């Protein structure tokens, strides 16, 4: 019985419930960026950058 | 029974409810960027950035 | 029983539940991105990024 | 369009989101009634009673 | 378009979410009765009783 | 288009998200009754009584 | 007559 | 009648 | 007459 | 260049 | 350059 | 330059 670096929990997601009752959903872009219903998402990153639900219109970078 | 850096908990979502009623959802955008409905998400990031709900309309950078 | 480095948790998600009901879901894009309904997802990523649920317009880049 | 006895609503529930987070519960009855944990309960009676959470230790009617 | 004695809604449940997190649950009874967890239940009743949770110890009747 | 007693609802449940997480569940009864877990239940009923989630522990009646 | 009991002993 | 009857004796 | 009866003894 | 185009027309 | 364009035009 | 652009009519 030691227990060192043991037993750990990083980046975890447990227990979710979830009701969406909608009578109409419409989503309409134009040259841009549109991110709906994320959920029960879990993630660990080491040695780099970590994202999850991220929108971007455009990154336009000329010459 | 030592218990050395053990029984850790470090980015945990648990036990999340959600009820979501609509009767009409729209969305419309036009060269930007649009984030809804982000929900029971958890992460754990070493040496580096963490973002879970970012939005950007654009990034212009010409010459 | 020594228990070094062993039982760990990272990047796990478990126990989800999820009803969705609707009666006209309409996307509709035009050069753009969309995503919609990202659920239950977990992962680990070791040097390097991580990125679950991302969007982008564009990414234009001339001479 | 006359809406006579009409779009009516009676005996409803919606829109509920509940999380019980226990260590140890325990119940522990003897000769006797326990009801625990009654949500999202709906109903409608007509010429008769309506008993929705009910307890009763017990009807002892001799001779 | 009338609507008579039309669109109507009685004993209706709609968009319930539960998380319940327990780490021992233990129910223990002895000539008793015991009622746990009872959600979104519904349900009408013509011309009759109607009972959704109810318990009893005993209903002893002699002679 | 006359709608006489058209488009009911009686006696629905619909929509219904449920997590249920324990380490150890106990039930354990000596000459009883036990009910334990009742979720997602809808019924009519027409001349008669309605029962759902019922419970006795017993219904002794000697001469 | 009806006749109900419980009983939990522990030492220690 | 009826009888019902529950023991749980634990040393240690 | 009905009877019901449990036990549980566990030493240690 | 690129170029993406949508219509839609509806009468009645 | 780069073009995106949309349209509903809906009489009635 | 990029360019982008919606439109809704309608009459009624």
């Amino acid at each position: 019985v030691l227990y060192v670096g043991s037993k750990t929990k990083e980046g975890v997601v447990h227990g979710v419930a979830t009701v969406a009752e909608k009578t109409k959903e419409q989503v309409t872009n134009v040259g841009g960026a549109v991110v709906t219903g994320v959920t029960a998402v879990a993630q660990k990153t080491v040695e780099g950058a970590g994202s999850i639900a991220a929108a971007t219109g455009f990154v336009k970078k000329d010459q």
